[PDB]
């Protein structure tokens, strides 16, 4: 190919009885006609291809006041809609194009709405009724700096728009291009002007190449293609819908009449454009005609396609015209023709040209070697199509297009709760439809995650099959710094991490690495496979602290690595007792080796202490409990200050039972905690000095995150944190968790996530103050985690959903476009 | 320069108080304002730059019916006019562009006339009111096959049109391009829409960069430039008016408001376009602003030209805006700005920007390093200018333009006697004006001859100085096969060819070559310098036939070579007696050597015969004279049958005097011819056999033209013509000249030219039947010849006037454009 072939990487279209590409396929393939009488709500030649309506537009979506919407050419309104839908169609997130060199090239040859406005004034009229802003408004809304223009060559405007975009891309003037056109028939005055010309079929049909040929029927609509160089297309890994090899535009020059087309000029345009692409009469699979159905214009266009592509061909050449389905869209005729050919090329199937029975007696189809496509068939032999579009003032354009070279989240967002509902439902319908079933649930979710604006109102639905997700959608249609708090002893439960292991490789890999180290450490000095202990439901081994502490650490670090791989990065971390070892390690203070040495030792040295230990949760203030225990320092102390009326008392089971009895006798809650020992009491004094010797052998680095101490109840710096005195004291004195939550909030934490099993810490964080428990109980682990990272994403946290789909080899696929909240806007 | 620089090789403009480029210079240089109140004949913000009128158009010139003219957007009408004037301005003859790849690119952003039509229907409305035909109609009229489009970027449309033409030329899509725009303010509805926007100065002035800045004043008009690649420009030897180095167009992207311009986007457009041309802040001589005079838009455009061209410059940069003279032409604003800069570049002088007194307090001119041009000065240092044009919808365009790297006929033609008159007068005014005086009479005539359509009504004026030609113009404002008949004995006069020798080198050269041979031939066997004999007025030597015959031959062959060098090529030739030797030689039958040998011999062998010879011209039929001379064959015969009542009797002076007496006695004309001998009588019998021996030594080739015999009275073929019998008989028997004219006419000759001195043969050709004598008497030879070739050109003969100007080194120079016969066309 001479010059850089251009990639159609997307498209949109509003056509008669075809609100999108899918519907346009249904219509064309069913061999259906959207030509009707003029709707009663239009003014009134009595025939035409009309949109279901031209008055409705989501002005708010594009930041347009109702009064500006009223004053705006519905052509401007529609092209905005089509622009957004073309980008979404291609997979590009429009915000990423802000300040890029995106070009806008639109064929517009009519200003009907300006006629309605003028035959009946505020600052709005100027921009609303001026044709230039059909392109310019697209450019202003996307914030694009590329060239932005409307072109008027009449009934060839929309294809010439495409040509100027291809050349624009070739010259590097623009990196991406929106091209096509728009034509709305919303004034009788233009209906009467084209009627008086003599161009209109009294029967209201384009009899394209048929012998009934007696004029064209009018149609209205718009189409846009998304254009990138083929090079840049493949590089950026974008859905390639088809490729423009060569575009050309000439003029009739010296025709018989101004309005008569010239056979010479059409041959000269064909010969040139094909030679630039290097395509012979035999390599062209199908030609999408102008084919207006005019007595004069049909034979000339036939004769010209004959001479160039009829000679040098054994088979007849298939020809058709979307003007037989939707009428003559004039300025938008060519982008209509191109968008058909592009669908015929992706589907690899031809569709019928309607209104053909007997051939025109001025068009020998046999001699010229062209056959009119009359049925939906498959397309034989890559596949190559040609598109013609001619203007009455003589300016012809042709384009040569070739075919292209366990638990899932679906994320949905909108600019409005009502849009989000509508967005959810539109995806359910599509997902559960034939066309959505050529796409896997995997592929869909990946496409939802990467290729779609995350608007201000967001939901996540989850499911294991399509039926489950579609069900969740239908149901849906009816911040600060991120703080992590790592769970302590009490939060453990048999099964811990089995369901997360089977589900997520990133958890399983990290869980295997942390268990591999721990199985060596514990295997050497046991209280030997920790995974088997944790994952077995028939086992109470985890209630024994020589297993509980390494188990909580293993589950918490796996979970942290899984969260981190989804972009859920804590900035500030705190831990309840053994929680702090997981927290401190992932803040990079201890290597995995030292962390495993530290936690396993702690587990063991405490495990080997005698019975006679107890802890009780008590509904009382710190000040109350200090008064009740003053003088008993040697037998009992405060194990935890968890809330302002939430402290755990720990020590001799004798004096604990007494304390539990006292607060119950005051009509307070008092729950006996299931634990082997009196943690954070004087009963820990025996193991302390042995614990101090294990930590004195470890290497403490400065943290990569802000650590808040469960001992200090405040932000803890490295010098304190990287000493032996801290970790012995940590093992012995009260967990100041309530105070830790305060210090986190004080330092700017707005979102709190419990990193551990259950929601013990989340409850205590709630009592102290946005709190979510990463893995709440009474539901499968994958469900409870996805739920939790869901709330975070909905509240505005930038979850990296892309990274959730590293496990699978998910491919981008076309999705429904934004469910516009259209409302009526019109003159009075 | 990155991409192929483009040559502006021509331009036209209709602007307020500036009907052409010359007037636009006068206005700009006088520092004049064409802003006025709305004329009373317009509908009605109360201020504007208006054309003297927008209703008048020569529809017939462009083959448009008055009814189609009525229905036509005056924008369409004006751009047709401007198209023809742009081509004529560049020197290109529009008929030569028929079927070439000429591109038409026009900025048009308004359809006012469609508003007038619709607020009040035939087949005419469709093409007349559709914007696309502003470009397409140009394309149809010129018969051009290049791309033909209107573009709408709003108030930047006309410069973007230029850009798309430059890129079109660079890609070889078009070989020549018409680019610019048009904007006519002929509807109140658009006046009220821009008023309500808030953009309009209540004072009705663009106070460009002045502190009174309070909006723009509207203006109307159009401009076109003629564009060719610089390569093709120099090659084809075309007037280069200036050269576009680099054109760029972008869009504001994310501006504060849709309609607010962005400083960022303007910097990005400037940086790019200049870098493509390779021009530094210091190489730019002047910048032609957008400079609307808006409070918001002036500072932003200033700030952006500052940042790019203000830094890196020791001197301030001169800036101005034609919007201070003619108002804001909107869609035609940019081509207005470009056409100024192009005139500043040819004149090598700056002009003032009006309405500047005190600088805007939001525009530090010192800091930004821009000074507003306030006076007409010279332009210091080749010269380089920049043109800005911005649209309200954000689409900016900039262009970088550099400065360029004895008796005369004036030919004038028109499509109408009234146009020819008007055409003649418009050239007289211009010729005799200062601007026409920078062009020599030579240069003018060459330009008239080569660079101007030869329309169906044509005149030639002649003169020796400008005063004489301008006088001839003012006076002017108050076919078949071409046959040559070569003069015989009787037509000679003393001076013969002296005035033609001094005048035309091609005659003089050929006269010297024919005399050089003859002076040898005659010098050897004399009856010795033939030029001296012929050119002397005090000499009767030429009445002696030994001189007369070579003299007629020498003058006739020189004249034939002069005629041939002007493209006045005879297809059929005849000669009276010695005439036939010149005729036969130039038909290539005899070489110059043999022709000179033949004629000189003939001259001599006849010269040496005795006295007693006479000839008399007689007003009588051949049949009458045969009856009167029957029986006297030995003493007298018919010397010539010249007309149907015109024969010359020749022989013994005794019997001739008798014949002269007889016809006088019958009351008939009878003129005694002044001759030495009785030519074509029995008195020639003595020299015949000696004549036969000279011709028998000569080489006769087949003629390259049709020869008609004065002996045969019919078309003579080579076998007869290339024999000795023919030329002896030719010398002896009657000249059947009347019959020769008949045979010429019979074989299709419609134009007859006497090749010889005087008009003896022309009279006889008139009597027999378009007849012109190449050199009639009683007037200087150059005058009488130019007159004669004038009549031929007027009657439709393709005279090659180009070839008349090989003598001088004449250069093409700009001329007045076609004097359109404008009449009113409008709606009712
Ligand atoms: C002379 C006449 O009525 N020609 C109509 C044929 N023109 C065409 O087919 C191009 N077009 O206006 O869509
Ligand atoms: C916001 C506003 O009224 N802006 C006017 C400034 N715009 C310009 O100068 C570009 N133009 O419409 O010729």
């Amino acid at each position: 190919a001479s010059d850089e072939p251009i990639a159609v990487i997307g498209l949109s279209c509003r056509l008669p009885k075809a609100s999108g590409p899918q519907e346009l396929w249904q219509l064309l393939d069913d061999g259906a006609s959207a030509v009707t009488r003029v709707p009663a709500d239009r003014e009134t030649a009595r025939w035409g291809g009309f949109l279901d309506r031209v008055d409705t537009f989501d002005a708010g979506f594009f930041g347009i006041s109702p009064r500006e919407a009223a004053a705006m050419d519905p052509q401007q309104r529609l092209v905005l809609e089509l622009s957004w839908e073309a980008l979404e169609g291609a997979g590009l997130v429009p915000a990423t194009l802000r300040d890029t060199g995106l070009g806008v090239f639109v064929g517009a040859a009519r200003d009907d709405y300006a006629t309605l406005y003028r035959r009946r004034v505020d600052h709005h009229a100027m921009t609303g009724l001026h044709r230039s802003l059909i392109a310019n408004r697209i450019s202003y809304a996307l914030g694009a700096h590329g060239p932005s223009m409307v072109v008027d060559t009449g009934q060839s405007s929309s294809l010439v728009a495409v040509h100027l975009a291809c050349e624009s891309l070739r010259r590097g003037e623009s990196d991406i291009a929106l091209a096509g056109g728009v034509n709305l028939n919303i004034a009788a005055e233009s209906a009467r002007e084209t009627a008086a010309f003599g161009g209109l079929s009294p029967d209201g049909q384009c009899f394209t190449f048929d012998a009934r040929a007696n004029g064209f029927v009018r149609g209205e609509g718009g189409g846009l293609v998304v254009l990138k160089t083929l090079r840049r297309a493949l590089a950026d890994g974008d859905l390639v819908h088809g490729v423009i090899l060569a575009s050309a535009v000439n003029n009739d020059g010296p025709s018989d009449t101004l309005t008569t087309p010239s056979r010479r000029a059409q041959e000269s345009l064909l010969t040139r454009v094909y030679r630039r692409a290097g395509v012979t009469p035999t390599e062209v699979g199908y030609v999408e005609l102008h084919g207006t159905g005019t007595k004069v214009g049909d034979p000339i266009e036939a004769a010209a396609l004959g001479a160039v592509l009829g000679t040098g061909r054994d088979t007849p050449l298939p020809v058709g015209s979307i003007k037989t389905n939707i009428g003559h869209l004039e300025g938008a005729a060519g982008i209509a023709g191109l968008i058909k050919a592009l669908l015929q090329l992706r589907r690899r199937r031809l569709v019928p040209s309607l209104n053909f029975s007997t051939p025109n007696p001025d068009i020998p189809l046999d001699a010229l070697n062209l056959r009119v496509q009359q049925e939906s068939a498959p397309w034989a032999t890559t596949l190559v199509a040609g598109v013609s579009s001619f203007g009455m003032g003589g300016t012809n354009c042709h384009v040569v297009v070739s075919a292209a070279p366990a638990l899932l989240p679906w994320v949905v967002s909108a600019r409005s709760p009502q849009a989000l509902r509508d967005q959810a439902g539109r995806l359910a319908a599509w997902a559960d439809s034939p066309a959505g079933r050529e796409a896997s649930p995997v592929d869909i979710g990946w496409s939802l995650a990467t290729s779609r604006t995350h608007f201000e109102y967001r939901a996540v639905v989850s499911g294991s099959d399509r039926d489950e997700l579609v069900a969740s959608l239908r149901a849906l249609a009816s911040g600060g710094r991120l703080g992590l708090v790592f769970s302590g002893q009490g939060s453990q439960r048999a099964g811990m991490g089995r369901e997360l292991y089977v589900a997520f490789p990133v958890f399983a890999e990290a869980f295997d690495e942390v268990c591999g180290v721990l199985d060596e450490v514990m295997g050497a000095l046991p209280p030997g496979s920790l995974r088997e202990v944790m994952f077995e439901v028939s086992s109470d081994l985890l209630d024994e602290t020589g297993f509980t502490q390494p188990a909580l650490f293993a589950f918490e670090v796996a979970l942290y690595r899984l969260l981190e791989s989804w972009g859920v990065a804590g900035e500030v971390v705190a831990g309840h007792s053994v929680g702090e070892i997981a927290a401190v390690h992932v803040a990079g203070v201890l290597s995995l080796a030292d962390a495993c040495a530290l936690v396993a030792a702690r587990g063991r040295l405490m495990q080997g202490l005698p019975s006679g230990g107890a802890m009780v949760a008590v509904e009382a203030s710190e000040e109350e409990v200090t008064a009740l225990l003053a003088g008993r320092e040697g037998e009992v102390g405060i194990g935890a200050v968890n809330g302002p009326r939430s402290v755990v008392v720990s020590g001799g089971v004798a004096v604990v039972e007494e304390v539990a009895a006292h607060f119950a006798g005051l009509g307070r809650r008092a729950r006996r905690l299931k634990v082997s020992h009196a943690f954070h009491s004087p009963l820990m004094d025996p193991m302390l000095e042995d614990f101090g010797r294990v930590v004195a052998g470890l290497s403490f680095a400065v943290p990569e995150l802000t650590v808040v101490s469960g001992l200090t109840g405040a932000v803890v710096s490295a010098d304190e944190l990287c000493s032996v005195g801290y970790w012995v004291r940590h093992a012995r004195e009260a967990v100041r968790f309530a105070d830790a939550v305060g210090a986190m909030a004080g330092v700017g934490v707005g979102r709190f996530v419990e990193v551990g099993p259950g929601g013990v810490l989340s409850a205590l964080v709630r009592e102290c103050l946005s709190v979510v428990a990463a893995v709440r109980g009474n539901r499968a682990e994958p469900v409870a985690l996805l739920s939790a990272v869901g709330e975070l994403f909905a509240d505005g946290y930038p979850v990296d959903w892309t990274a959730y789909f590293a496990g699978w080899p998910a491919a981008r696929v076309e999705l429904p476009t934004y469910a516009f909240q259209r409302s009526r806007h019109w003159l009075e």
